[PDB]
């Protein structure tokens, strides 16, 4: 849940660098 540009943090909330999916 931040505004970067690789994958998603926790189900629709925002972005992630370390990919949960």
């Amino acid at each position: 849940c931040l505004g970067i540009g690789s994958c998603n943090d926790f189900a629709g909330c925002g972005y992630a660098v370390v990919c949960f999916w």
